[PDB]
């Protein structure tokens, strides 16, 4: 294809023809990038031989006219069955639109037109305008919660990694202190056969759960299996376990080896049940269908593959015969090793159940939100999701971010993008299942990179991010479906919207009931004048920091910059000097603002370069966001413990032990501490004085 033909095909496929570059100038995408992203997509060539009477899907907002346009000509008879079962019938002529019956309920309906034999179906979705909000926020209350990295939690009972047992126990302590929720890192299924690949942000699947979180103590068949107690009783077992627990860093390998060994024995007992339990399990499997089966089959197969060779990190590294789920050899494996598949099914049932148990406690204590999950932006190229539904993803591209003024190289996130053409061709089925998997048993959901609904930066496989382009998604339809599912689950939505958001979309997100995300470190203008607490928008969540950033102490001590220098991340000493100065001005403006908006004692110093971190300053930084007009406050425990050390350093691969740094204290210890209890009672009061 020559330029101008291609230019049109690209445009019609939803590929934006340009972007604002790192010098602020608009820049055209190359013809090569266009060629390669078209080839990456899954479009069907239209024959226009008798194009369809109505589209395969239509989305409407409730309380409005619903003009449905009908192509062709001659009389068509239409049947509209609601989700509830209600039937509407009529006739219509092609080339003339007709309005759907008014006052249709929200949900998922089916319109069917008929002429002679020929039937056409259209999924008709009726959505509310806004996502759901708890009564507490409708009544303008200001709530707070703990935002934790689940794996970092220490306790007297766990096996060397925070898990659902600890989550359940922490819900209680948080709730007794006026806490409204606990927020989580993404708990998406990862790789038990490759436990050391621990980033929650390259998951196997975004529908299933990370099984390392199972609380083995809570598993009845662990206790009943003689074989398992013999194993638990070994001195090498109790020594291995003690060391895993005592370590300051999560040993994923060891903990995984311990849990799988124990659970494999527990399974031998469970597999013989003929009771409520086995009934509940088998019904779970049935209701969840093939997506679950392929997840379990993946993990079962992966377990074997690492034995043959430990470099088989994912499916693209497996012998090619195992890269197709319908091959004779995958079929053979599944018949023969059904028990193994069954085992991994059971693990998902345990994780599901235990997460439900946590959710049930939070509602017992009447927490307005209770549990607050995080949905990563995509899946890894070599996990279970792309393995069994390859059409849905475009493996010849990676999602990332473009070059901009802040980062002139841009980023590559290494995630194959979901294909917008398949999303729509399947009537949004994959977007619905994704929300249904991530909204259940919880009262809030965080959408990583909520801009993903307008567009993503697609990079042709194995190229630098400058060779990318923005590829668009049906934002309106997705924002409607988001609202609909949000309301159906009674699960409010927080849209992570750091970085650039076109003004247009800020508006849509706000009126769609999505909550904004605000980080203290970033909420200052170019002059480091910090935003006033009362100017934080009502419809937002306020946090001091995130897992990608320094803790309050790390920030204040420039520990990120210093440690960064130590690990080779800042080779350019000029750029580094800039970042120090930039930090010191940031610190000064922040200190000015703490004093100004009444977060500190009178005696506290006013010059920031002379100050080190103290309990008073630690408290002040948190009061600042607690006094904010943001409806929700997220507090890191790392900051209650006054921890200096980060949990992830973006840009590192091996240089830092990312996703491993444990909290410096256990739950029991933390919640028995005077300072912690005083801090939280102060902060909880500050939320109450904020109206």
């Amino acid at each position: 294809m020559e330029s101008k033909r291609l230019d049109n095909a690209a445009l019609a496929a939803g590929i934006s023809p340009n972007y604002i570059n790192a010098h602020g100038k608009p820049q055209s995408i190359s013809a090569e990038t266009k060629r390669r992203l078209l080839d990456a997509m899954h479009q069907r060539t239209a024959t226009k031989v008798a194009v369809t009477p109505v589209p395969n899907v239509m989305v409407y907002t409730s309380g409005k006219k619903m003009p449905m346009v009908v192509e062709g000509s001659g009389e068509y008879s239409w049947l509209l069955t609601t989700e509830e079962g209600t039937q509407y019938k009529g006739h219509v002529t092609g080339g003339k639109a007709f309005n759907l019956p008014t006052k249709l309920p929200e949900g998922y309906h089916t319109l069917t037109l008929t002429q002679d034999d020929q039937r056409a179906h259209c999924r008709v979705i009726v959505a509310p305008k806004r996502c759901y909000e708890p009564q507490a926020l409708l009544n303008k209350q200001k709530l707070w919660g703990a935002c934790v990295q689940l794996y970092t939690l220490r306790s007297e009972k766990n096996w060397g990694i925070g898990d659902f047992g600890d989550l359940k126990a922490m819900l209680v302590d948080v709730a007794k202190r006026g806490g409204s929720f606990i927020g989580l890192n993404p708990i998406h299924a990862l790789y038990p056969a490759n436990p050391e690949s621990a980033s929650p942000y390259s998951p196997s699947s975004r529908r299933w759960l990370n099984v390392i979180y199972i609380d083995v103590n809570a598993v009845e068949d662990f206790h009943l299996s003689e074989e398992a107690q013999a194993w638990w009783q070994l001195p090498t077992t109790q020594q291995t376990l003690q060391q895993a627990r005592d370590a300051d860093w999560v040993d994923y390998s060891t903990v995984t080896a311990l849990k799988m060994t124990a659970l494999r024995m527990a399974w031998k007992g469970f597999a013989q049940r003929d009771d409520e339990q086995m009934a509940a399990f088998r019904q779970f499997v049935a209701e969840q269908g093939d997506s679950l089966f392929w997840q379990a089959a993946f993990d079962a197969l992966h377990a074997q593959q690492v034995k043959e060779d430990e470099m088989r990190w994912g499916w693209p590294a497996w012998p090619e015969m195992y890269q197709n789920v319908d091959s004779p050899e995958v079929r053979q494996f599944c018949e023969e090793h059904r028990d193994d598949v069954d085992f991994y099914l059971w693990l998902q049932w345990l994780a599901y159940s235990q997460f439900a148990a946590c959710w049930e406690i939070s509602q017992g204590y009447e927490m307005p939100i209770g549990l607050y999950r995080d949905l990563a932006v995509g899946v890894a190229e070599g996990g279970a999701e792309t393995w069994c539904d390859r059409e849905l993803y475009c493996l010849k591209a990676s999602v990332g971010a473009p070059p901009d003024i802040l980062g002139p190289l841009g980023q590559n996130w290494g995630l194959p993008p979901m294909d917008p053409h398949i999303i729509t061709a399947r009537a949004y089925e994959p977007f619905i299942e994704l929300l249904r998997a991530n909204m259940q048993n919880c009262g809030a959901l965080r959408i990583d990179h909520v801009m993903s609904m307008l567009r993503l930066w697609w990079i042709p496989y194995g190229e630098t991010a400058d060779q990318g382009a923005y590829v668009h998604y049906p934002v309106d339809d997705l924002l409607s479906i988001l609202a609909l599912e949000s309301k159906r689950h009674r699960c409010m939505v927080i849209g992570e919207d750091l970085g650039t958001v076109p003004v247009e979309i800020v508006g849509k997100l706000r009126s769609s009931g999505v909550y904004s995300y605000k980080v203290l470190y970033f909420e200052n203008d170019h002059e480091k004048t910090f935003r006033a607490p009362k100017a934080y928008p009502e419809q937002s969540m306020a946090v001091a920091a995130t897992h990608d950033l320094p803790t309050l102490r790390g920030y204040w001590e420039c520990g990120d910059l210093t440690l960064g220098k130590t690990l080779g991340l800042y080779p350019d000493e000029v750029v580094l000097r800039g970042l120090y100065q930039d930090r010191e001005l940031a610190k000064q403006g922040l200190l000015d603002a703490l004093h100004k908006y009444g977060c500190l004692p009178k005696r506290a110093g006013h010059k920031a370069s002379l100050m080190s971190m103290t309990p008073t300053l630690n408290r002040g930084l948190q009061r600042y966001i607690a006094d904010s007009n943001s409806a929700l406050l997220g507090l890191q425990p790392e900051d209650w413990l006054d921890m200096a050390e980060p949990v992830n350093i973006p840009g590192t691969s091996y240089q830092y032990k990312n996703w491993r740094r444990k909290l410096s204290a256990t739950l029991e210890s933390m919640f028995a501490d005077d300072g912690v209890n005083k801090l939280l009672k102060d902060l909880d009061r500050r939320r109450r004085s904020a109206h």
